[PDB]
C-alpha cells in the first residue's frame, strides 16, 4: 500500500 498527498500554496 502506497499513500501520498502534497499541498503547494
Amino acid at each position: 500500500e502506497y499513500n501520498n498527498q502534497n499541498n503547494f500554496v
